[PDB]
């Protein structure tokens, strides 16, 4: 089997991407944030505290003839941005782009943190990291990809995120018309539960490539590119007037600036992030200070190849017995 679904930016900045997902019988379609940096499929639901729902579409398990409470199971998750959610668990039929999994754990939110309530465009998350990170207790549950894997034509999914435009998540096949050149594959460590890999270096604009190992994670659920402070300083030093602002929370730059590109290495190959992709717009409405799309990871503990980086590539998440990542230009 295969599946193919369009993913759409939630706003004009590409802060996140939503992908329609069919849950239950008859189908309830929710728009979920596909997150290769986490491993829970959770949804706003009829069980979510009413004051914490503001415009999201909810899953109502009592209206699904295939829903079954997973007795005793609870979940609770915290994300790198400080947001969180928790609740109980049903199993139900879940379909993405024509690919159907029966008995998928659907984690129903009883509580969500304010940032989720305040974003009416995201009805939940669909985790695509390794199932070892799934938070369901006392019986850890598998991700949608893990459950689908055996049925797929090939044990892979691909992320083709758009810049200010829709893109595609495919399951079970590699669309050879969706990229240019060849796909360069690179080794993955699953020791932390992530799609963790080592970039071979970087360049700023037309500058020379610096060969240096940068370990980080391919994370579709993180907006920005978080890299070591040395690398980030080298980038922003090429933007007149850019500076790190403690009060704003990162590097800002004059909105009148033209940003240089940023290149990262994948083996001997190179992925170029155009300068435009690094502009996240005014820090507040009407400001002439703009927020940068490349930020320091120094306070995170891990480097994160988020959407800023991934949207410049066609990305293969190869879930074979020994997982690998592939990157192609497009």
């Amino acid at each position: 089997s295969t599946g193919s679904a369009t993913t759409t930016p939630i706003d004009s900045l590409d802060d996140a991407y939503i992908t329609p997902v069919q849950i239950g019988t008859p189908a309830q379609t929710l728009n979920l944030d596909f997150d290769t940096g986490s491993s829970d499929l959770w949804v706003f639901s009829s069980e979510t505290t009413a004051s914490e729902v503001d415009g999201q579409t909810i899953y109502t398990p009592s209206k699904s003839t295939t829903a079954k409470l997973l007795s005793g199971a609870t979940w609770s998750i915290s994300y790198g941005d400080g947001s969180s959610s928790s609740g109980d668990v049903y199993t139900d039929t879940v379909s993405v782009g024509g690919l159907t999994v029966t008995g998928q754990a659907v984690e129903s939110a009883k509580k969500v943190s304010s940032s989720f309530t305040e974003d009416s465009t995201i009805d939940g998350l669909l985790g695509l990291a390794f199932s070892t990170l799934n938070t369901v207790s006392p019986t850890q549950q598998k991700t949608f990809f893990d459950n689908a894997k055996a049925s797929l034509d090939s044990p892979v999914f691909t992320a083709d995120l758009g810049y200010h435009a829709p893109g595609t998540y495919n399951f079970g096949f590699i669309d050879t018309t969706a990229y240019t050149g060849s796909i360069t594959y690179t080794a993955v460590s699953t020791k932390q539960g992530f799609w963790e890999w080592t970039s071979t270096g970087y360049a700023v604009g037309s500058g020379t490539f610096k060969s240096t190992s940068i370990d980080g994670i391919a994370d579709t659920g993180t907006t920005l590119l978080y890299l070591p402070a040395t690398v980030v300083s080298a980038y922003w030093a090429q933007v007149s007037g850019a500076k790190s602002s403690s009060s704003v929370g990162g590097y800002v730059f004059p909105c009148s600036a033209t940003l240089p590109s940023f290149t990262f290495g994948v083996g001997s190959a190179r992925i170029v992030i155009p300068g435009d992709y690094i502009d996240f717009g005014p820090i507040s409405t009407g400001s002439s200070s703009c927020f940068g799309g490349i930020q320091s990871s120094a306070g995170i503990g891990i480097n994160i190849f988020g959407d800023v980086a991934l949207k410049a590539a066609f990305v293969v998440f190869n879930g074979a017995t020994t997982p690998t990542l592939g990157f192609a230009s497009k």
